[PDB]
């Protein structure tokens, strides 16, 4: 669809690796398949704000900041200026915690000229307890709100299918083959910047697509 | 209790500020109040973590970071780590994500000798959709998963005196006049460090303990 974002080759890297040089390294050797990346915590704590704009010069890529923003209204509002203030260009944040908290993000966003992406569910076991049964809801909510951009699980292809049925498909989604009968893209960390070669990594995933 | 932390006249302040002389200058005021600070992401991604190690420095105080870490257990892991790598002595942890991600960060704290704080419910009005619902379930995991401390919500009494009977009287409660009948301390912000004068401000709310 040409009013959602285009991700080349459908496959985001997760760049979860702490270490500047290390990211930066990693990063380098698979530029070639990737232009959107996501940077978390982990990276931006310990490397500081800055590393975003860093990415996107070095690299011309799409950065997307996979936060998962959970505060109150006025700190979500502040943390995705904050954020897009440094230069990326969507941020993920969590409907759990209510319909304003997640309008605050998207305020910002319409503002700033950038994307919101709504973080559905998870599927590390602990998503069980309560994320899991919240999910369904948390989407129509994302849907009632205008949120174009949806995170969702991979795990369960079924679950996948679901999302997308709530979302509709003019959403836009992304999830941690299969998949993408379902999601726009992929997201893939460990198995390519962990890989004794992140290049063949990448190439080999991109491959199987 | 002698095993849970002491805060300077029940008054924990809330320094939300965003600018880096700012948050200082405020804090710098109505240092004869306080010697426990809590810090959220608006002002460490707009200066930088080592913002920390500053407020700890200039002020000799106790610092927690309102993170509300809410992701995956590897993730929070991560989060915790550089989180107290940079002085932090305790951070807040969402409970939402489930017990995995709650011990990812317990690991962490143990491991470096500093405190989590497990967040059992939010008093924005969105908290109600799904954050309210499962209050009592987060709060009786950190009891089974050995937490002593937690936050809670201060708007309804009533809501405090059900943590507290979930959680006991030996857990350390903190909450952003009764409150204090439930809470060991309060959590304080704009009502201090946007006043025309915080110094008066913080001294007002101080002699109502």
């Amino acid at each position: 669809r040409v009013d959602v974002m285009d991700v080349m080759n459908r496959l985001i890297l997760a760049m979860d690796l702490m270490n500047r040089d290390d990211a930066l390294r990693v990063t380098g050797e698979v530029r070639e398949y990737i232009d959107t990346v996501k940077i978390g915590y982990p990276l931006v704590l310990s490397e500081g704000m800055d590393i975003i704009a860093e990415f996107r010069k070095r690299f011309g890529c799409r950065i997307i900041a996979g936060f998962k923003v959970a505060d109150i209204p006025e700190t979500n509002e502040k943390i995705c200026r904050a954020t897009f203030k440094a230069g990326a260009d969507a941020i993920i944040v969590h409907g759990f915690p209510g319909a304003d908290s997640v309008r605050a993000c998207l305020n910002v966003a319409e503002e700033m000229g950038r994307e919101v992406f709504l973080l559905t569910e998870m599927s590390h076991p602990g998503a069980e307890m309560f994320i899991q049964g919240a999910a369904d809801e948390i989407a129509r909510m994302g849907v009632d709100l205008g949120v174009k951009n949806y995170v969702g699980p991979s795990t369960r292809p079924e679950r996948l299918s679901r999302l997308r049925e709530i979302i509709g498909q003019d959403s836009f989604l992304i999830s941690p083959g299969e998949t993408l009968r379902f999601a726009d893209a992929i997201i893939v960390g460990r198995s390519i910047y962990l890989a004794d070669n992140p290049a063949a990594a990448a190439a080999g995933i991109i491959e199987s697509i």
